[PDB]
C-alpha cells in the first residue's frame, strides 16, 4: 500500500572543558 | 490500516566538567 | 493514536557531578 | 488491533549517577 | 497516492580544534 | 499527489579544519 | 581433481505458511 | 598432501521442523 | 604443488503469499 | 608459478515481494 | 610469470520501481 | 611477461534503470 | 615508584603456556 | 606524580606449531 | 594536571614452516 | 609536562608460503 | 598551551603474495 | 606554542614494489 520513511538524528556537541564524557556501544534495530 | 516507519536518536554531549558519566554496552533488538 | 514499528533512543551526556556514574551491560536475544 | 513493535530507551548522564561505580549485567533469551 | 522517503540528519559542533570528549559506536536501522 | 525521495543533511562546525573532536561510528538506514 | 579449501553458503528462501515472527540468532565457533 | 577443511551453512526458510515461527538466540563453544 | 580456493555463495529468494519476513543473525567462524 | 583462484557469487531474486523482515546478517570465515 | 586470478560475479533479479525489501550483510572470506 | 587476471561480472535483471531492489553489503575475498 | 593508569596487553604466542586444554573463553563484568 | 594513560599492545608470534589447539577468547566491558 | 596519551602497536609475526596455530578473539577496553 | 599524543604503528612480519601464520581479532578500547 | 600529534606508520616485511592466512583485524583508536 | 600534525606512512619490504604481503584490517587514528 502506502509507506512513509523517516529518521531523526540529532548530534549536538560542545568542545571545551572536555573530560572523557561518555561511551556508548549499542546495537538497536536491523529491519522493521 | 496505515503503514509508517520512523527512527529517533538524540545524541547530545556537553563539554562540561562532566566526567565519564557512563559506559553503555547494549544489544537490544527491535526487529520483526 | 496510531503508530507503527519505530526506534526511540535518547543518548544525553551533561554536567555529571558524581563519579563514573554507571557501567551497563545488557543483551536481548530474539525480538518479539 | 494494530501492534507497534518498538522499545523505549532513555540513556542519560547528569548530576544523578547512581553510585560511585555501579555495574549492571543482564542477559535475556526470547522476547515476547 | 502518497509516498515519501527522507531523513532528518542534523549535526552541530562548537569550539572545535580541541577534543570534544565523547564516543558513540552504534548501529541503528538498516532496512524499513 | 507529489512523491519525493531524497535525504535532508545539515551540519555546522565552528573552528573547523582540525579533528572531528568526538567520534561517532554510526550506521543509520540502508534500504527504504 | 584435488580438493581445496572453500566456503559454502546456501541461503534459500521460500516462505510457505511461515509468518512474520521467525527469528534465529546463533553463533558457533569451529573450535573454541 | 594438504587437508581441505571449511565450514558449510545451509539456511533454508521453508516448512522446516522448528516452531510455527519462534525466536531464538544462542551460541555454542566449539571445543574446550 | 597446486592450490586453488573459491567461494561459493548461493542466495535465492521466492515470492509467494507469506513474505520473506524472517531474521537470520549468525556468526560462524572463530577457528577452523 | 601457476595458481587458480576465483569466487563463485550467485545472487538471485524473482518476482520479489520481500517485506516485514527479510534480513541475513552473517559473519562467515575467520579461519579457513 | 603467468597467473590465473579472476572473480565470478553472477546477479539475477527483478528491478521494478518498488524496492524488493531485503538486506544481506555478509562477511564471507577473511582467511583461506 | 604479463599475468592473466581480470574481473568477470554478469548481471541479468528485469525492468532495470530504476532502483537497486535489495541491498547486498557483502565482503567476498580476504585471502586466497 | 610512579602510578600510571593505562592499558597494556602483550600477546606472546610460542610453544609454551598451552597446557591441559589450550582453549580459553572468559568474561569480566565491569570493574576489575 | 602524574598519571600516563595510553594504549599499548604488543602482538608477537613465533612459528612452532604442533599444539593442543591454541584458541583464546576474552571479553571486558566497563572499567579496569 | 598534564597527561600524555598515545598509541603503540607492535605487530611481530614469524614464518617458519609450521604455523604457531593461534587465534586471539578479544574485546579489550573497559575505560581506564 | 605537556599533553602529547602521537601515533606509533610498527608492523613487522614475514609472509612466506608456509602455514596460516596467525589470526588476531580484537577490539582495542575506545578511551584509554 | 600546546600539543603535538603526528602520524607514524612503519611496515617492515616480506611482501610476497600472501601467507595462507596471516590476518590482523583490530579496532584501535576511538579516543586517546 | 604551535600545534603540529601531519601524515607519515613508510612501507618497506624485500621483494619488489610490494604486494599486499599480509592482511592488516586495522583502524588506527580516528580521534586522539
Amino acid at each position: 500500500g502506502y509507506e512513509v520513511h523517516h529518521q531523526k538524528l540529532v548530534f549536538f556537541a560542545e568542545d571545551v572543558g572536555s573530560n572523557k564524557g561518555a561511551i556508548i556501544g549499542l546495537m538497536v534495530g536491523g529491519v522493521v
